[PDB]
């Protein structure tokens, strides 16, 4: 194996060759719904940014995931990226609800992950998972909540959306 | 007695105690109030932060009182702090009157305070209750009164309280 | 349950709660040892000033356990806090032996709930709880173990007391 | 009488001008305190600085009652200021116990003129009284009761006053 490998389960390498594509899939459809608030007859820019944002945040979870696989003496292998799921997003409201359902699989996933780890006694990736990635991952699940009871508070529809955009911008 | 204490009646210190408790048992409530509007379901950020500060602003309240009991040479005796009244405080509209209540309720016990300092010829407790307690008790009822006004000239649900929220963040 | 609520077991939620109570309690005793040595028949400003200091810590301690209740889809119960243990709290030895006896139940109560969390499998909380709260707690009774020992040998009483007040403030 | 005299009795003047001569009294007293600490057989420089500076406190105390005298159209009266009964004043301890003892004597005397003045509806004078005179002295009681309390754990002779003497310097 690498000259660097040490306790680092095959289990915990392809899990996480798994992973990187998850987050490259999350990546991707946070893509998808930027440019779909880029649309002239949606025209909703702070949804936009904000999933700009999250969509650079994703690739940027997948390059540390990465970096972990060499770090670890393990072997990158990528996979295809999927299509997303929708090409058309619907409401602001829709859009969030539909990525708190992502933001919640991606958790889960790295909670099997964790396990995975566990199991193999590899404390070095369960402290990768609890601080680079678990606990972003809850913080930005309570973000989207708190997004979604303010948008159904301001509208979800009509000048609720209107106004609640502005905040994201 | 202590080698400070003058024209301090037992009463007076007896009735500050009290005062102390009542202080903390507030700064509980607000701070009740504080997370409550951060709940993932409620997300009210204005209105969590207004209640913080008034959390904050209670307990150093009754810390003032601590001090001023000891200025005297009393004795600080303190006392369980009561549960919160709710552990749920509804809309924020409701929230906000169920604060104004407890403020003219301090307001109530400090005028007695002031009356008790009076019968006990204590100018030196007037002096504090009026220019330490009371006018900032004024100010806050009236602040209260104020932001129930405009709330319901808001909404008091839906988008106005959306809105108003912002004008306290 | 939660929009947000994943992974998170109700002996959790439950366990958070107790130990939100705990350090208001926590930091309600060391505002009562604050103020005591403010008694113009104690006068030690180092020991005072100490001790209001642990108070605010611990109030911002059980603060963040209400923010990562919220975060994580539990709700918040609040219930009384009791009164500090004593009302006089003796000599400086005295307090902080008391501060260290508190401190190590504190921790207990911590490890018990990492235990908790650990036998549901709940990283998110272990991580919390050793980053956020174990660590703070280990490094507090070093702290104070480190001061009973200087005490005891600059005084403790007398002179040695005297003097021992002036480094802490 | 005096093209300003508005609501001021005849017997608030005259009390007024006692509480000078007991202003100008107390400066005296520190004064002497003072210079007695900087014998070269007592050599107390925190203690000479401490009572200095009260000594200079009491005599702006007399100037702002001489100013309030003119300021409602009575007559300043000047009268004799007499010695200190005792010059010797002894150890450091024995001198804060008699400075205790002078502020307590010249805080009965301000009580007795507020109820003077409260007797004789001058809210004006009660005002001046709370807020110029009576504030100050319980803070000047509570400062010299701190100081005894720490000289006497401290010493109150040989070592330990040497040492709380450098506090006051
Ligand atoms: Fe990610
Ligand atoms: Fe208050
Ligand atoms: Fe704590
Ligand atoms: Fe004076």
């Amino acid at each position: 194996a690498s000259q660097v490998r040490q306790n680092y389960h095959e289990d915990c390498e392809a899990s996480i060759n798994k992973q990187i594509n998850m987050e490259l899939y999350a990546s991707y459809v946070y893509l998808s719904m930027a440019y779909y608030f880029e649309r002239d007859d949606v025209a909703l820019p702070g949804f936009a940014k904000f999933f700009k944002e999250s969509s650079d945040e994703e690739r940027e979870h997948a390059q540390t995931f990465m970096k972990y696989q060499n770090k670890r003496g393990g072997r990158i292998v990528l996979q295809q990226i999927a299509a997303p799921s929708m090409q058309e997003w619907g409401t602001g409201l829709e859009a969030l609800q539909a990525a708190l359902d992502l933001e919640k699989q991606v958790n889960q996933s790295l909670l099997e992950l964790h396990s995975t780890a566990s199991g193999n006694n590899d404390p070095h990736l369960t402290k990768l998972l609890e601080d680079e990635y678990l606990e972003e991952q809850v913080d930005s699940i309570k973000k989207i909540g708190d997004m979604i009871t303010k948008l159904k508070r301001a509208g979800p529809r009509g000048l609720g959306e209107y106004m609640f955009d502005k905040e994201l911008n």
